[PDB]
């Protein structure tokens, strides 16, 4: 009972994350097995900020440049590499607390936790998605940069990625951990323009079937309506275009709740339309779109 | 920056959650130490639940009829106890992974993150507050705990035992204590006539303004009690001088006194927000205490 927006227990994460410091920068980085993960802009003075030649800063470090702490443990770097935007930094030691891994890069729309670290020590923890136009909305301080986001499939930490920067306008800007960007954004302080966002439709969709199981039926109606009249309905809302992959990813919850998705999509019309004449849905008076179909049928009974 | 509802890093409690079943019941434990904590109500069948004598069933209960599994590995229980409405299982294995920790009883409207689990697992960890009339509104879990944590130690603050039929969620401290008027049988229980947090929602708007929205401040004024007379139309928790001396650093950061603050809340209780929106949210969010926004911003 009840509908909360829920991260990913974090422990797993918690047990990777380390100190890396370069000069006189210090940020977060991912220690996974003997190499630790971190943002390449680590080697930047603030006189490199406006335009760096990051090849160029990196050949005048050595290993002993970088310092990497493990809680009050430091490891030996053995070894440095740049992959595109992020540090490898290999270390004598492998984390004896690595969890079971993968490296994923994620679709815009689909949500992971982040865990907020500050100079190797976590914060806390939340539930975001990555937005259409592959910006996120955290919560990332000065010190922040090297945080990942992950997904949990059971016993497995799929990282999903690592924040570099916040752009002028606030929102926040990463990598996948392989250290290519998200979106056209580069590791660089000049203003960028993030594109156009859009509303994530299936996520609202399925966050409606979730007020309905809920309980929150009040703005269901019987009304229908084609799936490209709906989408002529979401393009003038800036409401991403749903597709059948997307109505077939909601099938589970239409099935539950005996609501056609194309149903469901007419009712959905209604509110962008007509607006909730100040009512709420599972406690909001806004349209929420930070729930995946996969994260509804999840709280729905998980871990 | 940015602003989010975060909540507290879980690993600390993750490694103290273990399994606990008891006749055919199966829930949640906390396991520090050598005692493993859990609802009392494990004891009750299905033919108990209306009307329980808790201390004629656990009479009838031995070391042996509890069953705690941490992970791959059987406890072994060599003792049991009830307190208030937790029972205490005295295992002969120390938790290797015992946090320095505390139990802690907190106030309404203070906050606290949750590792909601079932049957001993981690499904995942939110942010929530204690709401005036002692309830949480929330997402096999019970045993699950609340939980802050200061530095290396985890004061546990709540454990959930029930869903009351509103589905809202009732439970108590770590030494058995409910929140609020609630009892742990199956019947028919009213909470309380809930409020707003009304000191949380003058943090919430001053984590607000160090983010940039400011539309909503003016150097319109009141004072304590014509707040309070609007405060109490609209649901509102009464403000006390405690509660605007706890915004203290908050107002000293930003230079907006605690009742210019409160005036302009006045004016948003009064008016609505037109559609506009305030970090992100179209209506008043009272899940942030000062603290949480102090340590956030
Ligand atoms: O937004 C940015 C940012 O936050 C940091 C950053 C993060 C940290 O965590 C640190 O410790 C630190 O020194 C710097 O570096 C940047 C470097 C750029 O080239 C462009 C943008 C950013
Ligand atoms: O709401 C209630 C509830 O959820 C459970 C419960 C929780 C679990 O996690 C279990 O595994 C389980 O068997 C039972 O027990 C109750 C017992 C009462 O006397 C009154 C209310 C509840």
């Amino acid at each position: 009972s009840g509908f909360r927006k829920m991260a990913f227990p974090s422990g797993k994460v918690e047990g990777c994350m380390v100190q890396v410091t370069c000069g006189t920068t210090t940020l977060n980085g991912l220690w996974l097995d003997d190499v630790v993960y971190c943002p390449r802009h680590v080697i930047c003075t603030s006189e490199d900020m406006l335009n760096p030649n990051y090849e160029d800063l990196l050949i005048r470090k050595s290993n002993h440049n970088f310092l990497v702490q493990a809680g009050n443990v430091q490891l030996r770097v053995i070894g440095h590499s740049m992959q595109n935007c992020v540090l490898k930094l290999k270390v004598d030691t492998a984390n004896p607390k690595t969890p079971k891994y993968k490296f994923v890069r994620i679709q815009p729309g689909q949500t992971f936790s982040v865990l907020a670290c500050y100079n190797g020590s976590p914060s806390g923890v939340y539930q975001c998605a990555m937005r259409p136009n592959f910006t996120i909305k955290g919560s990332f301080l000065n010190g922040s940069c090297g945080s990942v986001g992950f997904n949990i499939d059971y016993d497995c930490v799929s990282f999903c990625y690592m924040h570099h920067m916040e752009l002028p306008t606030g929102v926040h800007a990463g990598t996948d951990l392989e250290g290519n960007f998200y979106g056209p954004f580069v590791d660089r302080q000049t203003a960028q323009a993030a594109g156009t966002d859009t509303t994530i439709t299936v996520n609202v969709l399925a966050w409606l079937y979730a007020a309905v199981i809920n309980g929150d039926r009040w703005f269901l109606n019987r009304f229908t309506t084609t799936l490209n009249d709906f989408n002529l309905v979401a393009m003038k809302y800036n409401y991403e275009p749903l597709t059948q992959d997307h109505v077939d990813i909601l099938g589970p919850l239409s099935a539950q709740t005996g609501i056609a998705v194309l149903d469901m999509c007419a009712s959905l019309k209604e509110l962008l339309q007509n607006g909730m004449n100040g009512r709420t849905i599972l406690g909001s008076a806004l349209l929420e779109d930070e729930f995946t179909p996969f994260d509804v049928v999840r709280q729905c009974s998980g871990v």
